[PDB]
């Protein structure tokens, strides 16, 4: 369109219509058995990510190398606890921990990742993989390292007889099968004013941003505590049901319910609603992923809560997502983020929410299907 390296891909066009379902190309029964080659002085490598100092090599490679705003002011800051979240769920593959070195000085110059997912796309179930934290060192960027490690990654997948995945990015490729938009919620305002994230309103004072901002202290539905271990089941049984009236969905295991909503402190944070008679009806959750501040000489950080899952049955979702805005606060975040998917845009505006600049594109890799709106799309990556 032209994309030199997404242009060999099978992947839908830019601008084609698609009114079919299915793969691309079908399943390769041969597979190339040695890793794709790499530019002079550097070379592959698993990272074992259950070695403290590998895991603090790859924090620190993410950490002075991924996502920054479009203003170049914040990086996100994945905790070393959350990548190991994020990156051993059941199921999860060595060999799909695909790092870069330099050779000489062992440096981690790159990184991509898959961790193993079964998704519902419109009426078909497939075992897909998500591929995240696609990573070149800033002194190695535009010079054609991305395409060897997605190749790499690909082929890698295919040893194990996948052929399809998941992905988000913030960047137009071919060819998005849903775009959302990112929303902000101020809880700190003085703070965020101070670094610049957000900016005081000609037609408001700091003192009346600040009284709009306001939240209680505690949360107001009847029965919210935490999530515990005999929570799991029941949480398993409302996520599924939930799940059912989106297009676009992960299929989660009880096992991998546990893992991705049991709550961890400063990783993942779970609220289920315990009725008068016992009964678990509601639950919300919540991720926790911090941003550097760039070049700042008084304030560091900035810490951020992302809307992760939450299921309604008997609760309004406008007070559940209430009561989690207040607990954020609770727990000293700065900010609560949350996208325009599933049923979100039903409380955006309500609770105070604004919008963020730019859009989150989601694709699929060798599967085409028509696109989908935001509210039919009921999947949320790390
Ligand atoms: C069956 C199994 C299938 C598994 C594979 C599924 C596909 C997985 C796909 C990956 C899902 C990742 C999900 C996430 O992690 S999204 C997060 C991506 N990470 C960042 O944004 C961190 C900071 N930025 C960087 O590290 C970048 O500069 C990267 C590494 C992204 C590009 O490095 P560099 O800037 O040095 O560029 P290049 O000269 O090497 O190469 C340029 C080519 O790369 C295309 N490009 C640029 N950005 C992205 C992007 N985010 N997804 C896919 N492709 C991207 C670009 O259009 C061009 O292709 P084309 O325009 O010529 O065609
Ligand atoms: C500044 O406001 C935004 C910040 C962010 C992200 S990016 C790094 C970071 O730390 N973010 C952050 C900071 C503080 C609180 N929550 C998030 C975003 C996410 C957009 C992702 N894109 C858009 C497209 N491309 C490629 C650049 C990054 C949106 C914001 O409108």
């Amino acid at each position: 369109r032209s994309y030199q390296f997404w242009d060999t891909q099978p992947v839908p066009k830019l601008g084609e219509v698609v009114n079919t379902h299915g793969p691309v190309e079908p399943d390769k029964d041969n597979i190339r058995q040695e890793p794709y080659t790499l530019p002079q002085g550097f070379t592959w490598d698993a990272l074992d990510l259950g070695d403290r100092g590998v895991l603090k090599e790859l924090y620190t490679l993410l950490n002075e190398n991924y996502v920054e705003d479009d203003d170049n002011m914040f990086r996100f800051d994945y905790s070393p606890e959350f990548l190991l979240w994020a990156l051993r769920p059941p199921g999860w593959l060595p060999q799909w921990h695909c790092g870069v070195r330099v050779v000489s000085s062992r440096k981690l110059v790159g990184f991509i990742s898959a961790i193993p997912a079964n998704i519902h796309i419109y009426d078909t179930e497939k075992k897909m993989v998500e591929i995240n934290f696609l990573c070149v060192h800033k002194k190695l960027r535009s010079k054609r390292v991305a395409p060897v490690l997605i190749r790499e990654i690909t082929r890698r997948v295919h040893l194990e007889g996948i052929f399809q995945a998941v992905y988000t990015a913030g960047v137009v490729l071919p060819k998005p099968v849903g775009t959302c938009r990112y929303w902000h919620r101020s809880l700190n305002p003085r703070k965020l004013i101070e670094v610049k994230f957000s900016h005081l309103s000609r037609n408001m004072t700091m003192q009346r941003t600040m009284k709009l901002y306001r939240l209680p202290e505690t949360p107001k539905t009847a029965g919210l505590r935490p999530m515990e271990t005999k929570d799991i089941p029941v949480v398993h049984q409302l996520l599924t049901r939930y799940l059912k009236q989106f297009h676009l969905t992960p299929v989660m295991s009880q096992e991998e319910v546990e893992h991705w909503f049991y709550p961890q402190e400063n990783i993942i944070d779970t609220f289920v609603v315990e009725n008068a008679n016992g009964e678990v009806t509601d639950f919300l959750s919540f991720y926790t992923l911090p941003s550097t501040i760039m070049n700042h000489p008084t304030h560091k950080s900035l810490k951020a809560a992302y809307s992760f899952y939450n299921v309604h049955t008997q609760t309004p979702l406008l007070d559940l997502m209430s009561d989690a805005l207040v607990l954020a606060k609770m727990k000293g975040f700065d900010v609560f983020n949350a996208l325009d998917l599933m049923e979100n845009k039903t409380f955006l505006e309500k609770l105070k929410f604004g919008i963020g600049d730019g859009n989150l594109q989601y694709y699929l890799y060798n599967w085409k299907c028509p696109s989908m709106g935001a509210e039919k799309v009921g999947l949320v990556l790390q």
